[PDB]
């Protein structure tokens, strides 16, 4: 699982 | 699973 | 599963 | 976003 | 974001 | 973010 907030 | 907020 | 918000 | 594997 | 593996 | 492996 990868989660990214930019 | 990959989730990305840009 | 890939989810992308741009 | 909700993802569920059962 | 909620991810669940069961 | 909540991730759960069961
Ligand atoms: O957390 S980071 O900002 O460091 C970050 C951000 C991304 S990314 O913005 O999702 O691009 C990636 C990444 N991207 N993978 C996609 C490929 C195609 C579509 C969408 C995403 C990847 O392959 C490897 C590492 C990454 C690290
Ligand atoms: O999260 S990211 O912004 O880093 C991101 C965004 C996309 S994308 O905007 O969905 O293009 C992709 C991607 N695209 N795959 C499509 C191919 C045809 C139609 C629609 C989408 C891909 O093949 C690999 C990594 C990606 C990483
Ligand atoms: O991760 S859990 O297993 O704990 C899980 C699993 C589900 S569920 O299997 O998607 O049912 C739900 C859920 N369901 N929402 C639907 C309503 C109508 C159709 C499809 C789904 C809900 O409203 C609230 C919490 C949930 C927690
Ligand atoms: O890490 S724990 O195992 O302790 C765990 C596991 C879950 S759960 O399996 O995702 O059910 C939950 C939870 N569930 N939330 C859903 C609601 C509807 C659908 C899917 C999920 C919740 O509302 C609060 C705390 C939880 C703690
Ligand atoms: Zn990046
Ligand atoms: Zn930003
Ligand atoms: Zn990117
Ligand atoms: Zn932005
Ligand atoms: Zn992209
Ligand atoms: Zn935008
Ligand atoms: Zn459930
Ligand atoms: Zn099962
Ligand atoms: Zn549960
Ligand atoms: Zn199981
Ligand atoms: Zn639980
Ligand atoms: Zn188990």
């Amino acid at each position: 699982v990868q989660i990214v907030y930019k």
